[PDB]
């Protein structure tokens, strides 16, 4: 017969315990290409409150990388080598990739993964209060894909960044409510 | 061209608003064709733990949450488990739309060919060369071997959907830059 999703039993049976060699692995980054770092940096820092950990430039290859994360800026090492080893050992960073010149091209944009052809869906941020977070987002001119009370899943939002990537806004202590 | 100067970049950065103080970067969502290949890949090859599984029969999809977390840390009772899962940093939400697994004319787009957007997720590891040795041994497909290309000591592998996963050592990137 055709799909009905895996039962917990089938799902749970596909799960292995971590091999000891993987014990110090961490999920360090999600990389997204960005058209204009001026817009993106302003959005991710001012709207969402993330910090720029490091900027890396690769002139020969004509791109820059910007690493953003929820980290205290006073924790960032000043020295470029110690900064680099710190940035790349932090959990949950965003690597924003700037291919030089895209900001000047008015016919160029990246694809957000949510229309054909689909793949990547979104990043997601946990906040203590979705409704107050989104009220602030609204006051700052943030574009919404889904307002918190819109649609089936009440109490949950999606906003877009300056490239159009979707960002889920959720409250971990109330997700239990909205099945 | 020539990129942003540090002064231009840094000048676009605001200090965080206090209302954002408890925000955390909780998930990256990827759509997956076959949850069987994927759970196997991410748990066994990569060593992540399945925190939780969610089903939405009305909409015909399931969500699988994976993260590097000790399973003995997972709340046993089903309600508080969810609030734990959704408060962990750096989880992967894998989205399975029912039926894609049986379809041979379907695959998802990895973001690295036209039209580009998403690039990859990235895993920091203590030793890239032994990790990739183990990966080779389990039959993992590579996009870039660690010694392949200019940037030595850094690898890209593919998951069962074709998404790229960077494999890196934070203490050797400083050398690599
Ligand atoms: F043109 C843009 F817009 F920049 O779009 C892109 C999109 C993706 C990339 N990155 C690619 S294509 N790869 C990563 C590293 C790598 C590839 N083959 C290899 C063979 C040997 C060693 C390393 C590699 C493939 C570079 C530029
Ligand atoms: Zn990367
Ligand atoms: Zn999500």
């Amino acid at each position: 017969p055709a799909s009905s999703g895996l039962t917990d039993e089938t799902a749970f049976s596909c799960c292995s315990d971590p091999d000891p060699s993987t014990k110090d692995f961490l999920l360090q980054q999600t990389m997204l290409r960005i058209k204009d770092p001026k817009k993106s940096l302003d959005f991710y820092t001012r709207v969402l409150g993330l910090t720029l950990l490091q900027k890396l430039d690769f002139p020969a290859m004509k791109f820059s990388l910007y690493f953003l994360a929820y980290e205290d800026k006073n924790d960032i090492p000043k020295d470029k080598s110690e900064k680099t080893a710190w940035t790349f050992s932090r959990k949950a960073t965003l690597e924003l990739t700037h291919n030089w010149g895209t900001e000047d091209d008015e016919t160029q944009s990246y694809h957000n993964g949510n229309s054909d052809p689909r793949g990547f869906g979104h990043i997601g941020i946990a906040v203590p209060d979705v409704y107050s977070a989104c009220k602030r987002f609204e006051e700052l001119g943030v574009k919404f894909v889904k307002k918190p009370d819109d649609g089936k899943m009440k109490g949950l939002a999606f906003i877009q960044d300056p490239d159009g990537y979707w960002i889920e806004i959720l409250n971990p202590n109330k997700i239990a409510t909205i099945i």
